[PDB]
């Protein structure tokens, strides 16, 4: 009953937020049969073709992704399956944090910076114990509902990021929880760099020989080296010397009850009904 199947006469879409191959993502309202409220919602439009045998595929997967409840991990609300199948999700207003990082680079403290990083662990570590592998971790895929709180989206998804996974992921399509560590330290990267594009100027048919050659991504400039070890830890060729989501929460909490230390950043000396695009 947390998957609820929506009718397509009670949502609508409003705008387009980006598309791609695998569909298009429209911003909309939702507003059930009967029930008197507007909820602001997100409808990814599939190019898969739908049928009865199809739908119990799909639908089986989404009942999965709607069972998640983690303050820093996004739940599926509902799924309308006609002709196409359209998945529907709360509205996080500010977007996705790559886009966020680079639009405020000159203006992103300490203290953003690094509880951001134990948030994304905290929801990397609930989604292990529910025994849900992501295979998709990338800054791209972490949404911002407030700049206080952020939600990790799209896990599960394998019903190509090579420059996101790990080596055995790239040479034998082994996807575990430890090479979503290994995917959480680049995601880690792309946040203290302010959104750089990870590996720049080496092509993806190299990255599986770049990597056993011994090349790694460079230390951000604003990090120390504390931080730079953590992250590379998270690269290490033997799966089970890199650390664990449990780790990560315990290191990176304590560094950010004093984030000056652990970060340089230039200038770098409640929250209840907060919007920004919500409106224009
Ligand atoms: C990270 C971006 C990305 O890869 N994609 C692919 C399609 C979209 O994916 C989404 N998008 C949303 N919702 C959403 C997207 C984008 C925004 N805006 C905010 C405002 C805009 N400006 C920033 C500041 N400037 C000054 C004015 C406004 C930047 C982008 C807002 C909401 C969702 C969702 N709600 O769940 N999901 C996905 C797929 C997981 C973008
Ligand atoms: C070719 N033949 C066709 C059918 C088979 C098939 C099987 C399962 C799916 C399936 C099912 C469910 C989902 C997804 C995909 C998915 O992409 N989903 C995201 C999600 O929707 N995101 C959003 N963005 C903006 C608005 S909706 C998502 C949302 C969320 F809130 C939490 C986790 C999550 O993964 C959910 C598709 C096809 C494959 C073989």
């Amino acid at each position: 009953a947390l998957l609820r199947i929506l009718k397509e006469t009670e949502f609508k879409k409003i705008k387009v937020l980006g598309s791609g191959a695998f569909g298009t993502v429209y911003k909309g309202l939702w507003i059930p049969e009967g029930e008197k409220v507007k909820i602001p919602v997100a409808i990814k439009e599939l190019r898969e073709a739908t049928s009865p045998k199809a739908n119990k595929e799909i639908l089986d997967e989404a009942y999965v992704m709607a069972s998640v409840d983690n303050p820093h991990v996004c739940r599926l609300l509902g799924i309308c399956l006609t002709s196409t199948v359209q998945l529907i999700m709360q509205l996080m207003p500010f977007g996705c944090l790559l886009d966020y990082v680079r639009e405020h680079k000159d203006n992103i403290g300490s203290q953003y910076l690094l509880n951001w990083c134990v948030q994304i662990a905290k929801g990397m570590n609930y989604l292990e114990d529910r025994r849900l592998v992501h295979r998709d971790l990338a800054a791209r895929n972490v949404l911002v509902k407030t700049p206080q709180h952020v939600k990790i989206t799209d896990f599960g998804l394998a019903k190509v990021p090579i420059k996101w996974m790990a080596l055995e992921s790239i040479l034998h399509r082994i996807y575990t929880h430890q090479s979503d560590v290994w995917s959480y330290g680049v995601t880690v990267w792309e946040l203290m760099t302010f959104g750089s594009k990870p590996y720049d100027g080496i092509p993806a048919s190299e990255i599986s020989s770049i990597l056993e050659k011994g090349e790694r991504l460079p230390q951000p400039p604003i990090c120390t080296i504390d931080v730079y070890m953590i992250m590379r830890k998270c690269w290490m060729i033997d799966a089970d010397s890199r650390p664990k989501f449990r780790e990560l929460i315990i290191e990176f909490s304590k560094m950010a009850r004093d984030p000056q230390r652990y970060l340089v950043i230039q200038g770098d000396e409640n929250f209840y009904r907060a919007l920004m695009d919500e409106e224009d």
